[PDB]
């Protein structure tokens, strides 16, 4: 019956597609030819005669309600959604126009020139049957040799709004048409345009926010999401076949799209597995079209021969083609004006870029096999035959040649040199690692031609002479600026997004002029003016169990609303309205005690329960969703943009380094040194701008990058441990789910503004010994002094004036060999200038903004005498500088070795001081102890009568120190017992 | 209709398996009882009841012919095939034998004791249908915390076989039962046994090597492989379908098993799509199944109370269990005896291991179905509802307490040590990485808080004496052996299997007793012993060519009309065609009679079939060879494989020879340890050396197809390096990868067939530059292949030059003076200066192989030297070699020629000649046309500053003009390089 002609045509598809592969002609058009071959067959044997009556006269009902949603569903599946949302505004009007202008020149074409008895909507339905095309062909073409990535979005854009259009167009005009029993009013023929218009979408837009958020709560678990996704697209398909039958694959593309949007609630794997299912679908349905179509025209068109048509059908081509240039190239200018700008290039591959696919031929299939014993059918299957099967080689090999000729497909200079220093490198490595491989004792007697000639590779691809130098010196510093961009995101300190659009910008003005970098680009690109900063000033200075329960009863409310527009239910369902309006009065007596004098808003909600219709009382709790949503968008935008400025700054203060050895011309240096500051200075500033209008953002880029770097790291570390056998695969596998739980968390990270962090309670907090006396000293110091760049606080050598703690910012101190420390939030600076009255021995200074706390020596002397009798404050200052003092002599010693520094800090933790007046200034030293420091002091051995003095290490071998007090030298010590103890 | 109820059944679905993820539960048994309360809405509200009504009583062809074929297939498609062959031969005697004893000991327990006016294909009817079992849910729990690989594949395999013959008996006997109206005789009956066995299988493997023979040819390509596989896979369902009632499932399982083998010619892509999409539409099934059960046990067995039942349930089950595991537990011994023994925790997880699935309720509903107003059918369902909802939970929580009991699923302490020392080390890492990002100028005000708490890690988990120490030790020592094997893996260094053999060998040798290696086994490992050298041996000792093809080609053809013989004028022709292709094969032997007339032993019988006119014949001599290559392509994988695992543990030992000392510092445990382990690797080096010296190809294709891998291996962690750095980008490096994909792809099926040993003499002409008529005759005045062991020295230092010795085969290591270090490979020249300066000795070569070597003596050198005297090419490469090797190593080590590798240095100086002091007068001046002068040999005298200087040295480029003074014992000599 239909076994062995499907299994065939499966057999013959395959074969078909492996071997026409290489020739840059489509696949299908062969699949056509074949289908000719077998109607030819078909008159004589009556068993092909019998097959192919069985399957090739399927009723139109099948086809129309199969074969067209599964392939414009699928042309609404493979898009990239955000490429396509990029220039959604643009794609729709093109498309929208493109398809009007077309169709009804088509039709006024056919009525004029065709002499033929039909009525302007058998024109127009002729309009629209060649108006539809499909780009899966071109844009496997451009994926193939095209080597670009926005055309082929643009084309699959349009090409799917132009389908959908036209597949409205035509269900519309062929209802009309082919059922003369219907009334044409203009009130219902609004009010089903409104429907196919506002119903549809929606519908489905509610269907995938439901499906979504269902699907939001399953956890690594593949089969369940996956059946619940066939499902949610099955009953949405088969909602809008019961509503209409047009309207059912808008529905359809619109849930693809947002399901296809989605990425955070949905694994990869169930995301490749649904591509995979669903392209073969189509796939299969392509194939099964194109052979039935082959086969009804070879079989039809046999007995409807005549000049006339063969002489149309050459004008029919060549009036299309010149419309679909002519439009778009009326267009362009418009587009230009209005900042959607296209090159001439992208038109001039637009113009040949409309191929004829399978939607005009299953409209052709239905339309004839609806026409009966008439001509007209075999007319319009016979000339989209032959319009389909003449633009499928004609347009692709002439799309190839421009391909070629314009030249856009060539691979420039930077990306050969690339390549070959890559393959360069790998050929030294690989003989580098042969050479140390032939010295190996177990590898003898083994044919190296062989393995010479198995593992060799290779690339697929194989004044003027002032202004030279400097196009080829700014051309070499535009490729170590892009390098650097790449060494930066991947060693994990930016995103994706900022990645692409700095390599886009530097690629878009690295050959097209001699200035290459702009700054006023990414001004605008980190700042916000469009219309949603004007949209929030608008919206947000013009305008729990309870909520629910009153958010419920105005839903239950539109089951009256939905019974009026269709009993005693009914009266029911109004008194419970009135039982929700007291209701609403009970909860207004409830809150009495807070407020119920008099409200504004609420005297609608009053209106509206006098009347008991509450679609009012929801847009109270619609408000908070506006601006939830509306300051997360905004927000995003805006991190982004700084996060580009800061990866600008980073790139060129790496970049800035390197390009003095680059070129040995003064004055080219000196000019491009110049122009680079210049931008630099010019872009900083701005940015420092854009940090002091609010914080947030700063906090929340830095705390989302820290965390990916430290993650890239540990992912580094651990596939390094499994290089070195310690652990096997499974538990590396094991190990690396946690970093993956990680990163996917990451991904949906609360990128809204975390709040600035607190000033009182980090204070004290942050320092050990926060008691009532901070809180006086908080009180007797209030100073929040703040440093920019570029300032130094106190100098090496001048007098001591007080002690100041950090409270915002990172600042750098030099100090005497020599040495550089690096302080952070929390940290106290100037603390030997009061405890030994040391003028200063080291110079701070402040690589940013700086927001510090300072206290005086008059202050310092306050501080001291509040508290007296139990100076805890003191104490554990003298135990800070102690250990200050100690850690770095610890770490750099011979038996300390292999120690980092939380090592050393955590095991110095655990010691105290001696206490010398009940000692008498005479100490022993025994085992207990493990570490004794010398903090202060002369000590004299009491065996040797040899006087060390701080900084000084006790070595083990003595055992008895004696110390001589005196008022401007105290003696200090530091104990730490051994860890058994 | 049928739309609300399937969309219904699949949320229902959805949420059991969402809810009860977390207890030992199987999450089926709630979707029957959600089944049972829509039974009890069924019964009031008239709208439930349409629906149940029309979806429940579905027709009972659907069923057998939709339901049991997919979930077949898919129980016979998850399976490790490879690790299911291991043990076929016992899962099949088990699985066989504990069938026919449990259906035949249900049917007259059945028969006996419920009372029932039956026959015995009814309780045979039962036994059948109460023997098939489903192992999807104990081995997900398994894989969930069963911490174990092979006792899945087991019961799995058990599974299979055990529904596929369950099914098979159902059949044959329900197509007796209720349809009474056919012949039951044996001649027939034997025919249709035979048909079973061998038609169907034999049909599905056709054309699954078809179909992998179609889809080897295509490249690059996704959706026709797919397309193409699911294609055959219903073709071959098609024709099992109108063959028999049961051939079908039995071809597509040994077709799905086919496919699921094969993976060379399949992308691993295609492969998970199809594992995933034929898995959801199972899942699909057996929810599908399990609530249509549950609805009509519901509305049909409230009408068939009883306690006669609800008794009889009980002791059945009582009854079923104790025969299922008596039947494993006699035949255990039997498994012991035979060498497939298995443990007795193996035997006592096996005996709680059967729990019912789907197919018995499918088969359950179909004899229901088709039972009519009858209580039989009744019955039937009923004790089927009611022992599956019992052993699903019963067995599955005995199961868990079994497992958990029993220790088996307990973490060891090495796991626990090598997870908390990871764990360490990348919280080290992690702490380091940190403290060097808050040093950074542009990271400030950035909580650290959030930081440190997003990105923390931890792991899931959380003379007594004298032999205390002797464990300890040991166990740190295999642990030490078991990383270093890890290791030689991750470097590249060996194969898979391999590896996975020498680590089980570890691992079951590791805490059983006090020893720890043994030689033995992995002696029986690389040595074959079994039936096939036998079979072999008996095989292949008792037993215009493309013209011959063609006729070979017709003879196929000539089989084709035999079809119409075993089923008119068209067989005549067929006839007078077979006779036609038979005077074409006489003319063809006529043609042949001039070189050979008498015809053979095998020809004889060609004869006698071409006077009757078979094709049997002619394809079994076609096949020969195939049987012959297939036969040494299974023997030869595994010779490779167990040489590869020897050299595994000879380069392991002597990798923890090194490190085991540092270790222990008693001394007696060292020197019992360092004993043993010497007296191991001595004990397998001979017989490895004896293996290779057998047969030396096998040594050849190991080598050259694990240097590969190493080549890959380095170049890969080369292009990411070169990736980490920015000098390319992403779809650049993902391009040059793909290249690195496919080599290890084209490795993959590589000629493991041996390559023949490479040639003596071909070699020596090529190898060496100057290949001329004058090397074949010091070959002919030259014959020595002198072989050395390991452990031999060839010269010494400080004795008598006694001529020039090339090597032809092996390594050896020349140790010279500061000191000097040189490996010299196939194809090197020794002893060379000896006679060109008359020098006894400098330097001491040894070798760590063997090596075959040819000897030239003096006499012999002075002979060759006198052979051509005229134009002596091969004196003045010899004399250019020595000149190249002395001056390459003093120039690489030079400030000038800095950052230079050998190769470099190689390529940079091969474009040299040599200076004629005769022409010159021995008197040379150094221009900037010469890029290198190097002072072979000689001492050069200054002709500006007056100084004398001698070889080894470097001439700088101060110097201009040079003299040389010619001297018999000490000619000079210079090379200079453009
Ligand atoms: N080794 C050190 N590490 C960190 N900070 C130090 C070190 N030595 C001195 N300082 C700080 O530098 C300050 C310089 O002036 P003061 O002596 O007032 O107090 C000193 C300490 O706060
Ligand atoms: N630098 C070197 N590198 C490699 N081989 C050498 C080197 N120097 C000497 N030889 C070889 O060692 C041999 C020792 O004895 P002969 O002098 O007969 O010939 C010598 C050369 O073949």
């Amino acid at each position: 019956k239909v076994i062995v002609f499907i299994s065939g045509s499966c057999l013959f598809g395959a074969i078909s597609r492996s071997l026409f592969k290489k020739l840059p002609i489509p696949y299908t058009v062969v699949l056509l030819i074949l289908g000719a071959i077998l109607g030819v067959v078909a008159s004589n044997v009556p068993l092909v005669e019998e097959h192919t009556r069985d399957v090739a006269h399927m009723d139109p009902h099948v086809l129309l309600q199969i074969f067209l949603p599964v392939l414009i569903f699928e042309s609404a599946f493979a898009m990239d959604v955000h490429t396509f949302m990029r220039s959604f505004s643009q794609v729709c009007i093109l498309a929208l126009f493109g398809l009007v202008v077309a169709s009804v020149l088509t039709a006024v074409l056919a009525m004029n020139l065709f002499n033929y008895n039909w009525n302007f909507s058998e024109a127009m339905m002729f309009g629209a049957i060649m108006s539809a095309t499909d780009p899966v062909a071109v844009v496997a073409l451009l994926k193939d040799l095209g080597a670009s990535k926005q055309l082929g979005t643009i084309i699959e854009g349009e090409s799917l709004l132009n389908d959908g259009c036209a597949i409205v167009i035509f269900n519309v005009f062929m209802k009309m048409v082919f059922f003369p029993q219907l009334t044409s009013t203009v009130g219902q023929n609004v009010l089903y345009f409104l429907q196919v218009a506002v119903a549809g979408p929606l519908w489905g837009y509610a269907v995938a926010k439901v499906t979504v958020f269902f699907l939001s709560h399953i956890f690594n678990d593949a089969l369940v999401e996956i059946t619940i996704t066939l499902a949610a697209t099955y009953l949405t398909y088969y909602i809008g076949d019961i509503w209409l039958e047009v309207s059912g694959v808008l529905a359809v593309v619109v849930l693809g799209l947002i399901v296809n949007a989605e990425k955070t609630s949905i694994s990869p794997e169930v995301e490749v597995f649904l591509h995979r299912f669903w392209e073969m679908l189509a796939y299969l349905a392509n194939t099964l079209i194109f052979m039935m179509v082959g086969v009804v025209v070879t079989q039809k068109a046999l007995v409807a021969v005549d000049k006339m048509d063969w002489f149309y059908l050459i004008i029919l081509y060549l009036a299309i083609t010149i419309i679909r240039g002519m439009v778009i190239s009326l267009f362009s200018p418009i587009l230009s004006r209005i900042g959607y700008g296209l090159t001439w290039r992208n038109a001039v591959i637009m113009t040949w870029g409309g191929l004829r696919g399978a939607v005009g031929l299953a409209l052709a299939l239905v339309v004839e096999n609806l026409a009966g014993n008439d001509v007209i059918g075999s007319k319009f299957l016979f000339h989209t035959a032959g319009i389909v099967v003449l633009t499928l080689v004609i347009n692709a090999t002439t799309i190839q040649t421009l391909l070629r000729i314009l030249g856009m497909s060539d691979i420039s200079i930077p990306k050969r040199l690339a390549m070959a220093g890559a393959v360069r490198r790998i050929h030294e490595g690989q003989n580098r690692t042969l050479n140390m491989l032939k010295s190996d004792r177990f590898l003898a007697d083994a044919d190296w031609d062989i393995a010479t000639a198995a593992c060799e590779i290779s690339d697929p691809y194989s004044p003027r002479e002032f202004a030279d130098m400097m196009e080829e010196a700014r051309l070499r510093m535009l490729k170590a600026e892009k390098i650097s961009y790449w060494k930066q995101f991947e060693h994990g300190m930016l995103a994706r997004e900022a990645l692409r659009l700095l390599v886009q910008h530097a690629e878009v003005a690295a050959d097209e002029k001699d200035q290459f970098i702009l700054v006023d680009d990414l001004k605008k690109s980190w700042q916000i003016k469009g219309i949603y900063p004007w949209l929030k000033r608008k919206l947000e200075d013009l305008i729990m169990a309870f909520e629910v329960t009153i958010n419920i009863a105005i839903v239950l409310n539109i089951v009256p609303i939905i019974m009026e527009f269709v009993e005693d239910a009914l009266r029911i369902s109004n008194y419970v309205f009135f039982v929700i309006y007291a209701i609403e009065a009970i909860v207004k007596i409830l809150g009495l005690g807070r407020h119920y004098i008099v409200s504004h808003w609420n005297k609608f909600d009053a209106f509206i329960l006098v009347v008991a219709l509450r679609m009012l009382r929801l847009t109270k709790a619609l408000i908070p969703k506006l601006i939830l949503v509306v300051n997360g968008k905004i927000n995003n935008q805006l991190s982004l943009g700084y996060d580009v400025g800061k990866g600008y700054i980073i790139g060129e203060e790496e970049v800035g380094k390197i390009i003095d050895r680059m070129v040995d011309n003064k004055k080219i240096l000196r000019e491009l040194k110049h122009i680079s500051e210049t931008g630099r200075l010019q872009v900083v500033k701005e940015l420092g701008l854009l940090q002091r209008e609010h914080p947030g953002i700063a906090v929340s880029v830095k705390t989302r990058q820290a965390i990916r770097t430290i993650l890239n790291h540990s992912r580094e570390t651990i596939h390094e441990l499994q290089g070195a056998g310690l652990l096997d695969e499974m538990e590396a596998h094991k190990l690396e789910l946690t970093v993956e739980i990680k990163m996917k968390r990451l991904m949906n990270a609360p990128s809204s503004i975390p709040p600035p962090p607190p000033e009182n309670l980090l204070k004290n907090v942050s320092w050990l010994a926060g008691d009532m006396k901070l809180i006086d000293f908080i009180k007797a110091r209030a100073s929040l002094l703040h440093f920019d760049y570029g300032e130094v606080i106190v100098r090496e050598g001048d007098e001591s004036d007080g002690l100041f703690l950090i409270v915002s910012g990172l600042v750098k101190l030099y100090g005497k060999e020599v040495f550089e420390d690096y302080l952070t939030v929390g940290n106290v600076i100037g603390e030997m200038g009061v405890l030994t009255k040391k003028p200063r021995n080291a110079t701070v200074t402040c690589e940013t903004t700086v927001q510090v706390y300072f206290i005086t020596a008059e202050d310092m002397n306050i501080a001291i005498d509040t508290f007296t009798l139990y100076p805890s404050l003191e104490y554990r200052l003298w135990r800070v500088v102690a250990i200050r003092i100690a850690t770095p002599l610890i770490m750099e010693q011979m038996a300390f070795q292999g120690w980092t520094q939380e090592k050393v800090k955590l095991h110095l933790e655990r010691g105290y001081l001696v206490d010398l007046a009940e000692s008498h200034f005479q100490f022993n030293i025994d085992a207990t102890l493990e570490d004794v420091i010398l903090i202060n002091g002369t000590a004299y051995n009491a065996h040797t009568r040899e006087e060390i003095r701080s900084p000084c290490l006790i070595s083990r071998t003595v055992h008895k120190l004696t110390f001589q007090y005196t008022a401007t030298e105290e003696p200090r010590l530091f104990v730490v017992r051994n860890a058994e103890y």
